[PDB]
């Protein structure tokens, strides 16, 4: 009586768990070129290697208007090692009476940082964070309270917006 009407509800969670969300975000550094005159390369061709880093992760909404943000971004040394971070947190994103051109949203954002073995005791962290949705590029500002030099600087990191979802047969 129980077994049967409880298990529809696992078996929900199961189905649902099989088919894995849809949304692939991937943080990346805000960079630009621009310089003052294009300058060109001699030899090689295609990109150059340099083991820059990037970071991935996934979005989740909830019907009481939150939206959770989970990235995890890692960052390679040119010569020593690379680390991992995980971080998750909650915003809410306001859009305008008009189109879907500017986005504001506001929020806080966690984030955990751990080395070495899977024993020692990682790195919690809670800082507060701005999410600005620009045409097909996203731009997420982080902000960090206290007074110590400035107590007003404000970053800027560039976000990619990756909606995946073919085939529709199993």
């Amino acid at each position: 009586m129980n077994a049967d009407e409880w298990m529809t509800t696992f078996r929900e969670n199961i189905a649902q768990t099989w088919q894995q969300p849809e949304h692939y975000d991937l943080y990346i550094p805000a960079i630009t070129w621009h310089a003052r005159f294009a300058y060109d390369k001699e030899k090689t061709d295609r990109y150059n290697e340099r083991p820059w880093g990037g970071g991935f992760g996934l979005s989740r909404w909830d019907e009481k208007g939150n939206w959770h943000g989970l990235y995890a971004m890692a960052f390679k040394d040119s010569w020593n090692k690379w680390e991992p971070i995980a971080g998750y947190g909650w915003e809410s994103t306001w859009r305008p009476l008009a189109d879907e051109n500017f986005h504001l949203g506001l929020g806080f954002t966690a984030g955990v940082t751990a080395r070495d073995n899977w024993n020692y005791i990682p790195l919690p962290v809670l800082l507060p964070l701005a999410s600005v949705g620009y045409g097909p590029v996203t731009f997420q500002m982080t902000y960090i309270p206290g007074t110590y030099n400035n107590g007003n600087v404000y970053f800027a990191w560039m976000r990619f917006q990756f909606l995946e979802h073919h085939h529709h047969h199993h």
